[PDB]
């Protein structure tokens, strides 16, 4: 069915020119959407009802909007609204202009080590503010990790995101870089994501996933096993830190807070800001 040229919401009763697609995620088709009265410009999802005629998936995408709603962070994606009308289910958010951590990743394999410092850094600070705010995201991947005309990260996609109700709360029902202990069902909770981050730091500063096989059922079997290797050529101040981010017992991760004190982050050059040529070429 047809996705109108203009989007009106009833609330706000804002006008919404749906312009150019920018691309899509499981049932969701995104595309920048600009303000009809003030020309701002946002990233609109739009999901069609059809893909949610069960209740049981209406749920997911009305608990992620709730969670998402409450969140407010330079390093979360903002959110701005979200409507429908009769055939789909829209949602506003903040537009990133550079795609994501995974498009810079793939065309620059393996990255310097005071830009993954950089990364890292203002990932895992709006990690922090997830983790204040008693939340885990759960499926914190370079997909997730937006980037904008600043070149600064702001985490997305709340599709598995969950947050804590009680103090000591273990979670047991449902990602890219699970952690063990959400494969052996034993319950998760905020150690999931710190996990994530072991991984994708890995990814950054190696240039390939550190469980990346072919067969999806074999990469299921080297996670629960705790099998990786960091390869020599590494500082070994950072595979150290990606040791103990990707540690097999949860109660052994480092909590958010203890990553940023890190020697790895403290001990080699941290740039403030970075170029756009990053998403091509190193640094000079
Ligand atoms: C303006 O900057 C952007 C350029 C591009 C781009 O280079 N698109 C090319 C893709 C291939 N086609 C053939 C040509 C255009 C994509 C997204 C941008 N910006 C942007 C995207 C955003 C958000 C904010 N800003 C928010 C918030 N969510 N998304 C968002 C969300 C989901 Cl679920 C999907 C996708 C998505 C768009 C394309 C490919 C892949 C994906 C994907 N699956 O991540 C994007």
């Amino acid at each position: 069915k047809e996705i109108p040229d203009v989007l009106v919401d009833p609330r706000t009763m804002k006008r919404y020119m749906r312009g150019r697609f920018l691309g899509k995620g499981g049932f969701a088709k995104c595309y920048e959407i600009t303000d009809m009265d003030t020309k701002e410009v946002f990233a609109g999802k739009v999901v069609p009802k059809s893909m949610l005629l069960k209740p049981h998936q209406k749920e997911k995408m009305s608990t992620e909007i709730a969670i998402h709603k409450s969140l407010d962070n330079p390093h979360v994606v903002g959110f701005h609204g979200f409507f429908e009308d009769d055939d789909f289910v829209y949602v506003v958010l903040e537009i990133c202009r550079r795609r994501s951590l995974l498009e810079l990743h793939k065309r620059r394999k393996a990255v310097t080590e005071p830009e993954a410092r950089y990364f890292m850094r203002q990932t895992i600070q709006g990690v922090q503010y997830l983790h204040n705010n008693r939340v885990i995201h759960r499926d914190l991947k370079l997909g997730n990790l937006f980037l904008n005309d600043d070149m600064d990260v702001k985490i997305g996609d709340f599709g598995l995101a969950t947050k804590i109700e009680f103090d000591g709360e273990r979670k047991k029902d449902l990602p890219n870089y699970i952690a063990p202990e959400v494969l052996c069902k034993k319950g998760h909770s905020f150690e999931v994501d710190i996990w994530s981050l072991g991984c994708i730091l890995y990814t950054l500063l190696v240039g390939k996933p550190p469980f990346e096989t072919s067969c999806l059922k074999e990469t299921y079997i080297r996670i629960k096993k705790n099998e990786y290797s960091v390869p020599r050529h590494i500082n070994p101040v950072a595979s150290a830190l990606i040791r103990r981010m990707l540690h097999a017992d949860p109660t052994l991760r480092p909590s958010v807070a203890e990553l940023l004190t890190d020697e790895f982050f403290t001990s080699g050059y941290a740039p403030m800001r970075l170029p756009t040529s990053c998403l091509t070429v190193p640094p000079r």
